DNA sequence: TGGTCTCCTCC
DNA sequence: TGGAGGAGA
């Protein structure tokens, strides 16, 4: 199998945060900006940066002062606040907006709130019967990068537009349309619907994204990142070997912690080709039976795991650090700060409720305490049987009572969280 | 380092 | 009718 039987997209949205506070304030519109939580310290935490910002070294988690040492003109815009805390509705009702609109096209995959896979499978067949076997023009395909393109011989390849079209018309040249089985066709075809797609999330929200066209979602979400902000890149089949020679293994999804670690340091390796001299069992006999078989497969650009379809979250939590010195002490501290939880919860609950006609059936509990390297000291569940944010709250305390040792609380807590899951339909 | 989150696997 | 941890938004 060459794992070329799936049209697979990814389409993610460009600095998220940031374009949802852009939409809303124009001033904020192609200038430098970022969005901050909790303004007095350090001017606040960035979580979003737009492309302007970054040019001058502007990152995610800069305090916002330190940013401006880099970036004097840096515009912000801050998260809403609310009962004492970073309050994140904004950005959620912005990716349903993003997501209802992908829904119309295909079966989505939500994997976060600004990106969702796109099973193209059946989309591109039918498309490909309608054509009546007509070509493919460049026209269709006006913000499409084909990665390994262009190659060889041939005043406008010095500029990157140049570049894209030159590799563009390339591929297409080289296209057999006459062939509808063909995979390299089938990825052009669902390169046009994404194309589509974009064009109809740009106007029906005003936000921009990129998007990535392959095999597999490991592909596409990798072919989603070489070509940022506002495009979309097609990895074919054929260009892995050359793409993957001198691509870091930590750039592949899943692979950017531990086990990527793990896979350089145990077989003395950089990239990711380099796995393909290893057989499935020695790969298997280091990162077990299942990583082992997904490994070897994926160094040839072949992965199985499908599109899900699911486009609701299965949790629906919300939490608050209390760092240092903040640390919850007193048992009036812990109860006030699970009641403010509670009740962000229960409305998110209930708006859940009538939107979706699901319940949720179980309450998870999570805390930490001082002076734990984990970021999680105990997590607990219990029943959730009603949507109350005094009787969450309550419960909530009555499951962690427990952990106080000392109305005093020791040792101090560092982090609560609250979620609901396990969800049945209503 | 940071902060508010979601999805997944292992035992 | 579970709880810990990894990996990512
Ligand atoms: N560690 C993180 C990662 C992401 N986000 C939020 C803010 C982002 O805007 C949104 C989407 O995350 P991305 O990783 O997709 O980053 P952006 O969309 O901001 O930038 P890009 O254009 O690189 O996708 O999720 C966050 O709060 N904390
Ligand atoms: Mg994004």
């Amino acid at each position: 199998a060459t794992g070329q039987d799936r049209v697979v997209a990814l389409v993610d949205m460009d600095c998220f945060f940031v374009q949802v506070e852009q939409r809303q304030n124009p001033h904020l519109r192609n200038k430098p900006c970022a969005v901050v939580q909790y303004k007095s310290w350090k001017g606040g935490g960035i979580i979003a940066v737009s492309y302007e910002a970054r040019a001058f070294g502007v990152t995610r988690s800069m305090w916002a002062d330190d940013a401006k040492k880099l970036c004097p003109d840096l515009l912000l815009a801050q998260v809403r606040e609310s009962r004492g805390k970073a309050n994140l509705t904004k950005y959620r009702e912005a990716s349903v907006e993003v997501m209802e609109i992908m829904s119309r096209f295909a079966v989505i995959e939500r994997a976060s709130i600004d990106e969702a896979y796109v099973d193209l499978t059946s989309a591109v067949q039918e498309r490909l019967q309608k054509l009546q076997g007509q070509p493919i023009s460049a026209d269709l395909l006006p913000s499409t990068y084909i990665e390994g393109l262009p190659q060889g011989p041939t005043e406008e390849t010095v500029q990157k537009e140049g570049m894209r079209k030159q590799g563009l018309f390339q591929w297409l040249d080289s296209l057999q349309i006459d062939n509808l089985t063909s995979p390299d066709l089938q990825l052009t075809v669902g390169a046009v619907i994404v194309e589509e797609m974009r064009a109809a999330i740009e106007r029906e929200t005003g936000f921009q994204c990129s998007a990535g066209i392959s095999h597999n979602k490991v592909l596409a979400k990798l072919a989603c990142g070489l070509n940022k902000p506002n495009r979309q890149t097609l990895v074919s089949h054929g260009s892995v070997p050359q793409l993957f020679s001198q691509m870091p293994i930590r750039k592949i999804r899943s692979l950017g912690g531990k086990l990527g670690a793990s896979v350089i340091e145990i077989l003395g390796i950089e990239y990711m080709g380099e796995l393909t001299q290893f057989t499935e069992s020695q790969l298997q006999s280091h990162f077990g039976e299942k990583n082992g078989s997904w490994l070897y497969a994926m160094c040839r650009g072949i992965e199985h795991d499908p599109v899900k379809p699911r486009q609701l979250p299965k949790t629906i939590g919300c939490s608050k650090n209390f760092p240092g010195k903040t640390a919850l002490a007193t048992r009036e501290q812990v109860q006030w700060w699970l009641l403010q939880l509670a009740q962000e919860l229960e409305e998110r609950l209930t708006k859940d409720r009538n939107d979706n006609d699901r319940v949720a059936t179980q309450l998870v509990v999570s805390i930490r305490v001082q002076g734990d390297k984990r970021l999680s000291s105990l997590r607990r569940c219990c029943a959730l049987t009603r949507y109350d944010a005094h009787k969450m709250s309550h419960d909530a305390f009555t499951v962690i009572k427990n952990m106080n040792t000392s109305t005093e609380w020791s040792p101090p807590l560092t982090m609560l969280f609250l979620c609901a899951t396990k969800f049945s339909a209503s």
